[PDB]
């Protein structure tokens, strides 16, 4: 039985200043993925094309539209607000750390046990978010199920690495750019 209950994150409004590191993470977020493309040799297209390996996105994020930046900073902002419905607080601490993309690799950024355990609530939170819209899409559909549609807890380890890997990714980033998240 699964009966998801992602965080309502429309009335959450995020402080003015974070969005120096929205765009900042944003950047970061597309740099990544444009990496892992052009590594597999992919190329700028003005049309997607799994054949021939082009994409309109390869390109500096800087040349984006404000559409075209949304992509990122969407989920991002809504990783935020999730966060703040929590009422955890972050804040500007310290001093961050921190077409050919060279992202800043977050493999040596250790994260301490307890934002660790934060993590694990924001992976189960996409989990629940990913849930309740697949629930909502298969109704749409005409109905069937899903085998993942149970409880995060109840997930394997490798069914739930695609949510820990993005909850820790963006705790690393702000941990980078000198962000304390407490609660």
């Amino acid at each position: 039985n699964f009966d998801p209950r992602p965080v309502e994150t429309l009335n959450v409004i995020i402080p003015e200043k974070l969005d120096s590191f929205i765009n900042k993470f944003a950047e970061y977020t597309h740099e990544k993925w444009a990496f892992d493309k052009i590594q597999n040799n992919w190329m700028y297209g003005e049309n997607v094309d799994e054949e021939l390996k082009t994409h309109p996105m390869l390109r500096p994020y800087k040349t984006f539209s404000e559409k075209d930046k949304e992509i990122y900073r969407w989920p991002i902002k809504e990783s935020l607000k999730a966060m703040i419905a929590w009422e955890w607080t972050i804040e500007k601490a310290r001093e961050g750390e921190e077409y050919n993309p060279q992202p800043p690799d977050l493999s040596g950024v250790t994260l301490s046990r307890e934002l660790q355990a934060m993590a694990e609530q924001l992976a189960e939170n996409y989990h629940n978010t990913w849930g309740r819209k697949k629930k909502q899409e298969l109704e749409a559909k005409g109905g069937g199920t899903h085998p993942l549609l149970v409880p995060y807890d109840t997930l394997t380890a490798k069914e739930k690495a695609r949510d820990r890997e993005k909850a820790q990714e963006l705790l690393k980033f702000l941990q980078m750019n000198g962000y304390a998240v407490t609660r």
